């Protein structure tokens, strides 16, 4: 036929306008398209093309002129294909049924989509994750009332009543509307959409009316979360008898949990609102269908109603960040046959752990009991039940006394263990080396003694070791050389000894090494310079000596950090007020702990009030450098190597209280991101290099107690700092000091 001749010529003309033609290397003229990678054929005719996740790097016009006009094409999938430009009028084949253009760079007003009406058979349209917008006045209509599925999520659509604009010309055919991740406001009226099954209007700018749903005859999925809605949603969804998922989380709802349609309900989320009072007895009505419940981050209180035993289908129960109290209602949890995730974190549950809990170790994937008021010992008999499935165990920030049960090694599926912030004595059981899947061992702020288990080598998956604030002794176990995935090692405020092993250079994933306030010694390993993920080095308050190896900076400009991101931390800034408190500040892991309990450190730390929190976020993804370097309060000597200046992402530099001599390298002036510079109490001499006048981001400097001399630089930021920062430098003069003689 002709369409065959035309099919091949159209496909090859498309290939030919690609900047990287090597992308469709098996496409070629005088070959049958049905043999082409990306092509679906039925009876020797093209019915579908899928060029998704290939960087085609061409514009929509190339697509609509070559591809969308092919006779018989039924579906075109071009998600994440680097298509830019915008939709305009074109001839479209009547067979085309699905168009997926999601995750591209389509730009322009959302009114451009209206020109896709050329496609008389189009029923499914995904244009999510682009940059389509709605400039100014919202008038007219989208005019695609034949659609069954429309996805406009994650665009740049800012406007009021955009939904009415979408639905203006009719929605009798519409089954699934998603438009989340925009900035849409106003009214949502889908009452004329009597076949609508799926509505996601989440993460927008709604702060007035609740969506109006009319008879709600077909609605199964309703997501209005992530807005600023308040008011009577109970009445709005009261006609909704087929509802399976109701997500109203992250809004401004207040009062008690009101009546709900439970007979079909599988997923319910009320999280992150201002609901008050206690879980009502009437929710037992969903115990026949309910698979997921989330009431986290409200003001709920009291106990977990006993009715939950009937919710035998309930897989996840999340109630964290309320004020639930009482003992672990094991009598109810043991009936929830299907329970997999249990999250009661950040409440005020109390008492010891009931012995019956050891049964759930054979069904649960996650047990999150962090930040409560539990007391007593960790159940030794825990994970007796053969085939222990438990993956995550979070018991941090409670009142647990006793030893760490070696029995925990039987929970062989364990990926995450967090026993921090308790009162645990005894040693770190050697048997934890048996947890072949463990990624996180977090035991910080307890009273753990003895040495760090050599047997920890037997854990190949290990990524984080957080042992700060204990009573550990002995040296860094040579065995740890084996855990090559470590990206965060924190051993501060113990009584460790020995040197820093030279095998640290081995771990190419280590991003944070914190060894402060112990008794480590010897020289700084030039081997640290071999770590290619290292961004935070805190060796303060120890007994290291020798000279700062220039080699430790060899990685600067090559540093990659990706795995360390997204982890909750607190950074506690040192105010130079108390002389017993050392270092720039303490970076501490802080997943599942209340800041209100930082006061617990008072007895272990001479530091008093300045707490930064967040989630780790490197300032680059690649080609970075160290961001933090503290070696204060040691016995280092010799001169600062000029390579010190080679780290453009360095925010903090503390080398204070050592025996460093010679003169401040002029390369410090290259450290353009520097916020803090402490070189106090050393033996540095010569002149403050004028180059340092180029630093623009210094919020703090200290050069006091050296043998520096000559004039303080008048340009840059020096005039900004008080005299104290320069005291005890005999030959030093110039404002803020007395003028030079
Ligand atoms: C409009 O297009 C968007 C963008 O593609 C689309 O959203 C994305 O959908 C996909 C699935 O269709 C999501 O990817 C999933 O992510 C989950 C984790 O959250 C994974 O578990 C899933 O993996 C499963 O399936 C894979 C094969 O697809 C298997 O390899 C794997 O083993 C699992 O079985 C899956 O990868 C994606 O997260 C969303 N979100 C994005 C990218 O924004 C959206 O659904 C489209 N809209 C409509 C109406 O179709
Ligand atoms: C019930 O609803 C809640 C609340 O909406 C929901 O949890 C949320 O999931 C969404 C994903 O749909 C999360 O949103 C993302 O947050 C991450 C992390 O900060 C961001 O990186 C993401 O930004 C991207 O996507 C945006 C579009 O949504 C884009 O505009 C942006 O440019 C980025 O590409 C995104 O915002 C959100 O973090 C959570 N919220 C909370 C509080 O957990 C939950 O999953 C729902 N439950 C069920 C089962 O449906
Ligand atoms: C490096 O490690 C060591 C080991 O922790 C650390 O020494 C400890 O410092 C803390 C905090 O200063 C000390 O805690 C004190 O304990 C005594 C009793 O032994 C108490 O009397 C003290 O109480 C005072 O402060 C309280 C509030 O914090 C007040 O309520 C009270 O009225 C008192 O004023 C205080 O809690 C602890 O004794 C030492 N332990 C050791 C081993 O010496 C050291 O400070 C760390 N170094 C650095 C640089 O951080
Ligand atoms: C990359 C991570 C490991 C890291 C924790 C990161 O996520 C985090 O944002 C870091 C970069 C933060 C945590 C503490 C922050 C510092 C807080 O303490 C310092 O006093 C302030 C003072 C002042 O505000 C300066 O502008 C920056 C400055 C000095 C901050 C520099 C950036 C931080 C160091
Ligand atoms: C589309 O992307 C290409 C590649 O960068 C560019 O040359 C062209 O100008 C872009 N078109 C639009 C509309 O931005
Ligand atoms: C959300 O809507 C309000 C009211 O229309 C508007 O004033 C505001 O600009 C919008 N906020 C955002 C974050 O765009
Ligand atoms: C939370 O519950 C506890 C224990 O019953 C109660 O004493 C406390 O007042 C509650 N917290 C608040 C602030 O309501």
């Amino acid at each position: 036929s002709q369409s065959l001749y035309r099919e091949i010529h159209q496909l090859i003309s498309f290939k030919d306008v690609l900047p990287d033609k090597n992308l469709l290397p098996d496409w070629s003229s005088n070959k049958n398209p049905c043999t082409f990678d990306g092509v679906t054929c039925r009876d020797d005719k093209v019915t579908s093309i899928d060029l998704s996740s290939k960087p085609l790097n061409v514009g929509f016009s190339a697509v609509s002129s070559s591809l969308l006009s092919l006779t018989g094409l039924e579906s075109l999938f071009l998600s994440n294909s680097h298509i830019n430009g915008s939709v305009s009028g074109f001839k479209c084949s009547a067979s085309l049924t699905s168009l997926d253009l999601s995750r591209n760079s389509l730009s322009g007003p959302v009114t451009t989509l209206t020109s896709l009406g050329s496609c008389s058979g189009l029923k499914f349209l995904n244009v999510s994750s682009n940059t389509l917008d709605f400039p100014g006045k919202v008038s007219g209509g989208l005019k695609l009332n034949s659609l069954e599925v429309l996805d406009l999520s994650a665009n740049s659509i800012s406007g009021a009543n955009v939904v009415g604009w979408v639905l203006s010309d009719g929605c009798g055919e519409l089954k699934h509307l998603a438009i989340s991740g925009n900035k849409i406001s106003g009214d949502v009226d889908v009452s004329r959409c009597v076949n609508l099954e799926f509505l996601d209007v989440s993460s927008n700018n709604f702060s007035t009316g609740i969506p109006f749903l009319g008879d709600c005859s077909a609605l199964q999925h309703l997501d209005i979360s992530g807005n600023k809605l308040s008011g009577d949603f109970s009445r709005a969804i009261s006609t909704c008898t087929e509802l399976k998922l109701l997500n109203i989380s992250s809004n401004q709802f207040v009062g008690p949990i009101p009546p709900l349609p439970l007979k079909s309900l599988q997923y319910l989320s009320l999280a992150e609102n201002k609901f008050t009072g206690e879980i009502p007895d009437f929710l037992s009505g969903a115990c026949d269908t309910l698979t997921g419940l989330d009431l986290s981050g409200n003001h709920f209180y009291g106990a977990v109603p006993p009715f939950f035993g009937s919710c035998s289908l309930l897989e996840s129960l999340a109630l964290s960040s309320n004020n639930f109290s009482g003992e672990l209602p094991m009598d109810t949890l043991l009936k929830m046959r299907g329970l997999k995730v249990l999250d009661l974190s950040f409440n005020e549950f109390s008492g010891e752990l009931p012995e019956s809990l050891t049964n759930l170790s054979a069904s649960l994937l996650t047990l999150d009991l962090s930040s409560n008021n539990f007391s007593g010992p960790i159940l030794p008999n825990l994970c007796q039940n053969p085939k222990n499935t438990l993956q995550e165990l979070y018991l941090q920030n409670n009142g647990f006394t006793g030893k760490i049960p070696p029995t925990l090694s039987n929970c062989s599926e364990l990926v995450s263990l967090h026993l921090s912030f308790n009162y645990l004595s005894g040693t770190i059981p050697s048997s934890l080396g048996s947890l072949s899947k463990l990624r996180d061992l977090k035991l910080w702020l307890n009273m753990l003694e003895g040495e760090i288990p050599q047997e920890l080598m037997y854990v190949k998956t290990l990524e984080t070791l957080i042992l700060d604030f204990n009573d550990l002794t002995g040296e860094i176990p040579s065995g740890l050389s084996n855990c090559t995935n470590l990206n965060w090692i924190s051993l501060s405020n113990n009584r460790l000894t020995g040197e820093i092993p030279k095998w640290i250079g081995r771990l190419e994933n280590l991003a944070i090494l914190k060894l402060s306030n112990n008794s480590f010694s010897g020289n700084i390993p030039a081997e640290l310079g071999d770590c290619r993920s290292l961004i935070w080095l805190d060796l303060n308050t120890n007994l290291f000596n020798g000279t700062i190896p220039a080699a430790m900076f060899k990685q600067s400009g090559k540093i990659a950090a990706n795995f360390i991101a997204g982890k909750r931390y607190v950074y506690i800034k040192n105010d130079g007020m108390k002389k017993e408190c050392h270092g720039a500040g303490n970076l501490l892991e802080f997943q599942g702990i209340r800041s209100e309990q930082l006061n617990r450190l008072s007895t272990r730390n001479p530091c008093n009030s300045r707490v930064y929190g967040g989630h780790t976020s490197p300032t680059f993804d690649n080609n970075g450098s160290m961001m933090f370097l503290d070696m204060s309060y040691n016995m280092l000597s010799g001169y600062i190597p000029k390579e010190i200046g080679s780290m453009p992402y360095l925010f903090i530099l503390n080398l204070g209280h050592n025996d460093i001599s010679g003169s401040i390298p002029d390369e410090v002036g290259d450290l353009r991101g520097l916020n803090i510079l402490d070189l106090s109490s050393n033996k540095l001499d010569g002149r403050i290099p004028q180059a340092m006048s180029a630093l623009t981001m210094l919020t703090e400097i200290d050069l006091s107690n050296n043998n520096l001399s000559g004039p303080i630089p008048e340009m840059g930021q020096f005039e900004t700092f008080p005299p104290a920062k320069f005291l005890n430098n005999p030959g030093l003069c110039g404002y803020p000091l007395p003028r030079c003689d």
